[PDB]
């Protein structure tokens, strides 16, 4: 869709541009509970 062009940009952002990561990895950490 052209609205998915929009998430697409916010989500480059992402891979592109520490802290945020400390935090973000504890969500894959959740996997374990599953």
């Amino acid at each position: 869709g052209i609205g998915a062009l929009f998430l697409g940009f916010l989500g480059a952002a992402g891979s592109k541009k520490k802290n945020e990561q400390e935090l973000l990895e504890l969500d894959k950490w959740a996997s374990l509970w599953n």
